RNA sequence: CUAAGAAAUUCACGGCGGGCUUGAUGUCCGCGUCUACCUGGUUCACUGCCGUGUAGGC
């Protein structure tokens, strides 16, 4: 009744696996994908498959309803792979109730990029943008990774996913996704 | 209840100096070292509508 769609994919084992870099590919290619389709009416997720809260599953799903499903990456509007995954294909939810949420967050560990914004914002001395208030003493972090090298016009990203509350609660109903690429409020198992 | 039981050695000095080891020599001949490998599980990156304001953005 939310988004009552999903695909239970399952990224086959490989002699190359390097999970950062095969979900930066697949999250990469659904970002094409999804560009070219256009719309914020779509969602992804992860299932319980990070057994430790560092590791991320070896799985996915997405949420779109009908049209923006069969229409984006699927069976059509090529995926380019077709050999790695020999995924399946979709049907309806069940009724669940973990509350439904998942959420992107980025942090710092980079004061250079920080010092160097206050020396281009309002020309800042080099002894102030020494000590004014970098983070050098300590380098901040997050667990979840992936790669996702940048769209274009960039370089390598590190971006960090943490599933949102998963608590078994309540539900409503929300918007569709936030951020570019990320639904909302999305069915959880 | 110890062949028990005890005990101040203490003082100084000139080893001196001289010298031909000499010559000579053929190491001399060989040699199959092979064979196959994923550096990949990682580059926490230039910004900026930013909030320098530790959460905030592709």
């Amino acid at each position: 009744f939310t988004m009552d769609h999903y695909l239970d994919i399952r990224l086959r084992p490989d002699p190359e696996f390097p999970p950062a870099q095969l979900m930066s590919v697949l999250f990469g290619k659904l970002h094409q994908a999804l560009v070219a389709q256009g719309g914020d009416r779509i969602g992804v997720s992860f299932p319980d498959l990070d057994e430790s809260r560092s590791r991320l599953g070896e799985r996915l799903r997405i949420h779109a309803s009908a049209d923006d499903l069969r229409a984006l990456l699927a069976r059509p509007w090529l995926e380019g792979l077709r050999d790695h995954l020999q995924f399946g294909e979709p049907a309806v939810v069940p009724h669940p109730t973990p509350y439904r949420q998942v959420s992107r967050v980025q942090a710092k560990s980079n004061p250079e990029r920080l010092r160097r914004r206050l020396m281009r914002r309002h020309d800042l001395s080099e002894e102030e943008a020494r000590k004014r208030i970098p983070d050098t003493v300590a380098r901040a972090l997050d667990l979840p990774f992936v790669t996702l090298r940048s769209q274009s016009t960039g370089q390598h990203f590190r971006l960090f996913i943490r599933h949102g509350p998963l608590q078994v609660t309540a539900e409503e109903g929300g918007f569709t996704c936030y951020g570019l690429s990320k639904g909302g409020f999305v069915p959880w198992f």
